[PDB]
């Protein structure tokens, strides 16, 4: 290799595989998040809601308690 | 260290730990996304759907409203 | 380009697009995770819980079994 | 700055903020994935399963159809 390309390669090898791992993991969870939305769709088509209440209208107390618990977990 | 390796190490230390954190977080959410799919599986085996309607057939109005709300949130 | 900027650009081109992909994927799953929380909110407002039991009080056996299964999957 | 530190800083500024964004997004979805698991826990404690069937025992047809749909989406 040229001197400069040898330097570039030495820099990159310190984290090339780390970025590869992150990319692959992000693809897995992207895929899982898509599957999760399909399952909500099928479940809610089979068990429809009379009204769909989103958090900008009213936040369920259960959602609020879960958010507070996790917020405190992350602080701890 | 050699001069070149001292440079490589100085470059890498600016973000080594940032990549480590990202990798570890991506592993956590990868794990959680897998657990989430297992829970859907157990729930739906215990409470099966007569028909499974995916979004390429029909999108539940509840899913559509949630997607629009979040799309507007991200725009804001 | 200057010599130094040519070096900087050669280094960066080894992973610029990899970081772009990761950023875009993380935005997608961030968006999906927000939609997922809205759907829980709407579902639980339509089907409320008499009590909301979080994992720091009691972990459902179903959640515990899913966590053990996925933990063993990742080990394998 | 020294010459070498000026080079290090020029390299890093090409993607410092990109990594910061990824780190922050991964923290958001990590948090949301934790909230999601708490909501499953509360829901399943209020609506328990007589048996918890995980995918290594039997995969629900609904889960299988969602996985195939998303697999084909990603291929397209």
């Amino acid at each position: 290799l040229s001197e400069q390309d040898a330097l570039v390669e030495k820099i990159f090898q310190r984290f090339k595989k780390t970025l590869d791992v992150i990319r692959v993991r992000a693809g897995h969870t992207d895929k899982n998040a898509q599957i999760n939305l399909e399952l909500w769709n099928a479940f809610l088509m089979a068990n429809p809601l009379p009204v769909t209440v989103l958090t900008d209208q009213h936040t369920s107390e259960s959602v609020s308690m879960a958010k507070e618990k996790v917020s405190n977990d992350i602080a701890t």
